[PDB]
Protein backbone atom coordinates (compact mmCIF):
# COMPACT_ATOMS: atom_id res chain seq x y z
CA UNK A 1 0.00 0.00 0.00
CA UNK A 2 0.71 3.25 -0.39
CA UNK A 3 2.66 5.29 2.77
CA UNK A 4 3.90 8.54 3.05
CA UNK A 5 7.16 8.79 4.61
CA UNK A 6 8.04 12.12 6.41
CA UNK A 7 12.14 12.02 6.12
CA UNK A 8 13.56 15.07 8.09
CA UNK A 9 15.46 17.58 5.67
CA UNK A 10 18.02 18.55 8.55
CA UNK A 11 19.32 15.29 9.27
CA UNK A 12 17.98 12.73 6.09
CA UNK A 13 16.63 10.95 8.82
CA UNK A 14 12.27 9.61 9.18
CA UNK A 15 10.51 12.34 11.16
CA UNK A 16 9.22 10.56 14.39
CA UNK A 17 7.94 11.97 17.21
CA UNK A 18 6.75 15.64 16.48
CA UNK A 19 6.61 17.08 12.84
CA UNK A 20 7.26 20.49 12.49
CA UNK A 21 7.00 21.78 8.70
CA UNK A 22 7.05 24.48 6.80
CA UNK A 23 4.38 26.38 6.45
CA UNK A 24 6.14 28.22 3.57
CA UNK A 25 8.26 25.71 1.57
CA UNK A 26 5.93 23.33 -0.07
CA UNK A 27 6.65 20.21 1.40
CA UNK A 28 9.27 20.54 4.40
CA UNK A 29 9.85 19.19 7.61
CA UNK A 30 12.61 18.93 10.36
CA UNK A 31 12.39 16.11 13.39
CA UNK A 32 12.24 17.74 16.87
CA UNK A 33 16.17 17.39 17.32
CA UNK A 34 17.09 19.53 13.93
CA UNK A 35 14.27 22.25 14.76
CA UNK A 36 15.87 22.27 18.18
CA UNK A 37 18.94 23.34 16.72
CA UNK A 38 17.08 26.08 14.64
CA UNK A 39 17.86 24.72 11.02
CA UNK A 40 15.15 26.50 8.64
CA UNK A 41 14.60 29.60 10.85
CA UNK A 42 13.27 32.51 8.92
CA UNK A 43 10.25 30.59 7.28
CA UNK A 44 7.29 29.65 9.94
CA UNK A 45 6.64 25.89 11.04
CA UNK A 46 4.20 24.00 11.61
CA UNK A 47 4.27 21.71 14.76
CA UNK A 48 2.29 18.89 15.48
CA UNK A 49 2.99 14.72 15.48
ZN1 LIG B 1 16.56 15.91 11.73
ZN1 LIG C 1 10.41 26.96 4.41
Amino acid sequence: GEEEDVICDGCNGPVVGTRYKCSVCPDYDLCSVCEGKGLHRGHTKLAFP
